[PDB]
């Protein structure tokens, strides 16, 4: 009985957390299109929470195993809810909201970190308790419920960002009655702190089921000294050792494909960001939840040992990279976009140094060059801005806008927006978003199997640590570095470069939809390869041993 309420409470503390870093995620990310601030401090804010974490989760994970895990965990719990609730601290003194970094960050940046601190005791301590006191059977099933509880957070998360974001940021300090915007009015502002009010108050709450389990179920000198050893144990075991490094090269692959995923649909098949983040969080992440549930219920069943676990995740990684190069034929060619994909002419594939924004048709009319103000033509060719198209006149009939005599349109009516992709690319959209679940949930059904091969070839003792040390080896060499490489690459393939407010560079409004889907696809296919070698080497490893 005492395993089960451990479950569960490590199971909702696991929904906390999940919780607060999707509101997090998805708070920042509405504030970044209604509001402008610089990608450093939204970088700054990202990187306490990774500085707070790797900081202590070795020390942590190495000196914790043999202290009360429980409590540990409790603590870290309380000091997850505590960073948390310091977010939300600004609001409270700034004044009230009338309708730009001075020491009024560093409330953030101590709320990520503490945040981040909390954070380390939860995967590697909770998931040692799991396995220690769990027969090995339902070990796996249960840390397959645990990470299930994991990847399904986030969603509630974000519902949670939206719903604050719909109320006035000022609701409870001052009278709405008084308030006459809307949420649609550009000057509405939402209650972001609401938010993090709730998250921490859940994560405080998680933490009260840890002060009465029990240290286990049916000094530092010696530690400080057994540490260096410890370490060249853990190396010194190959199983360990390559499936550290094949976890590593897979996440490396994964995580780039998880971050620019939403970008890659929005710019291949012409979705909305609305769509392309819909299909992703209620669908996609289903997808994995189910296959990591899958898997542990899989390992659970048919009482499948750590070879079986290890074909099982050699298997899961082939036909999830297999189906992933499938995407390839599935991709839609460039849309008509006059002086950067066409010329102002229609003449299909023009060259680098024939990107010619100013025209003879637009020569009369003095546009801006930097803003992307897209505008779909009568002849279906997309021009940059309503200036470059020569349009003169502009109608407003109901929520749309229709400019007239527009002389580049001509050689002429126009809508605001990009043309829609017209041959087929919705089906390639559709079949991609089918290909794109299977795929999910191929590579989601050995993240289980994977966890299993991790914890059943060291000596027992050492679960705890080596827990941490992959923790941080996925932080360090995964989690930071394919996003930023990812990015770069595909920026590489950028055909019209947004600005911010400042003048400093925005996000791209136009990639090249061949090089986009090349690299993007490529890039994770190669890393998904090498994993794949490296699992069929722990595979012959463990077949050997
Ligand atoms: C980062 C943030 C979005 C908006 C932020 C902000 C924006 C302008 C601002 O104006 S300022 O002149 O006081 O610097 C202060 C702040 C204080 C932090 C505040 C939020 C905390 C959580 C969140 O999602
Ligand atoms: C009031 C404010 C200016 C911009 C504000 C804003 C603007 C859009 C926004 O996006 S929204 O989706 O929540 O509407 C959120 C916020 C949250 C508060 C934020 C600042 C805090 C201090 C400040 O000077
Ligand atoms: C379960 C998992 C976390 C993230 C998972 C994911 C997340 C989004 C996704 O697709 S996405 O469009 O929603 O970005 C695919 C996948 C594929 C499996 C992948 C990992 C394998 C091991 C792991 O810890």
């Amino acid at each position: 009985g005492e395993l089960k309420v451990f479950l569960c409470a490590l199971s909702f503390v696991y929904f906390a957390k999940a919780l607060a870093e999707g509101y997090l995620k998805s708070t920042i990310t509405q504030i970044e299109r209604r509001f402008d601030i610089p990608s450093s401090l939204v970088g700054v804010i990202d990187g306490s929470f990774e500085i707070g974490n790797l900081l202590v989760i070795t020390f942590v994970s190495y000196f914790g195993a043999k202290l009360h895990r429980p409590k540990i965990i409790g603590a870290g719990c309380v000091i997850m809810g505590v960073g948390t609730l310091l977010i939300a601290m600004p609001q409270f003194f700034m004044e009230q909201y009338k309708y730009t970094s001075s020491s009024m960050w560093i409330y953030v940046f101590l709320g990520n970190l503490l945040r981040g601190i909390g954070e380390t005791p939860i995967q590697p301590l909770g998931i040692a308790y799991l396995d220690d006191f769990a027969s090995e059977d339902n070990a796996a099933f249960y840390i397959g419920c645990v990470q299930t509880v994991a990847i399904i957070g986030p969603i509630f998360g974000a519902l949670l960002g939206s719903l604050c974001a719909k109320l006035y940021v000022d609701i409870g300090f001052v009278n709405l009655d008084h308030i006459t915007i809307t949420p649609k009015d550009p000057q509405w502002v939402g209650a972001w702190w609401l938010g993090y009010l709730i998250a921490g108050i859940i994560s405080l709450l998680a933490a009260v089921p840890f002060w009465y389990l029990p240290k286990s179920l049916p000094k530092i000198m010696e530690m400080a000294r057994d540490f260096l050893p410890s370490l060249k144990n853990l190396f010194g075991n190959p199983v360990y050792f390559l499936y550290l490094c094949t976890s590593t090269v897979q996440f490396n692959s994964l995580f780039g494909m998880v971050t620019y995923k939403p970008k890659y649909i929005e710019q291949q098949y012409g979705q909305s960001s609305s769509r392309a983040n819909f299909v992703i969080g209620l669908i996609n992440i289903p997808a994995v939840a189910l296959g990591i549930f899958s898997g542990g219920i899989v390992m659970k069943k048919f009482r499948i040992s750590v070879c079986g676990a290890a074909k099982l995740y050699l298997g899961s990684s082939v036909f999830g990279y297999l189906l992933f190069l499938s995407l390839f034929a599935l991709g839609c060619e460039n849309s008509d976009v006059a002086g950067l994909t066409v010329s102002y002419q229609g003449t299909k594939p023009v060259s680098y140094h024939e990107r010619a924004l100013f025209s003879d048709c637009n020569s009369r009319c003095k546009c801006s060059e930097t803003k992307w103000e897209p505008m779909c033509g009568e002849n279906g060719i997309t021009y940059v801005s309503a200036c470059l198209a020569g349009c003169q006149t502009s109608n407003r009939s109901g929520k749309n806008i229709i400019f007239y005599n527009c002389t580049c349109v001509g050689i002429s009516s126009g809508i605001v927006g990009r043309c829609q992709k017209d041959n087929g690319c919705p089906q390639m959209f559709l079949y991609f978003l089918v290909i794109s679940v299977i795929t999910s949930y191929t590579l989601s059904l050995g993240g289980i199997p994977g966890y299993i091969l991790l914890l059943r070839c060291i000596k027992p003792q050492l679960k705890s640590f080596a827990l941490g040390i992959y923790t941080l080896a996925i932080r360090v060499l995964a989690g930071i570095p394919a996003p930023v490489y990812f990015g770069v690459l595909i920026d590489t393939s950028c055909l019209k470069w947004g600005f911010k407010r400042c003048g400093s560079r925005g996000s791209c409004r136009l990639y090249d939809s061949n090089v986009f889907r090349h690299i993007y696809l490529g890039l994770t296919v190669i890393l998904g390869t090498v994993s794949i070698l490296l699992s069929i080497a722990v595979l012959f490893i463990l077949k050997k041993n």
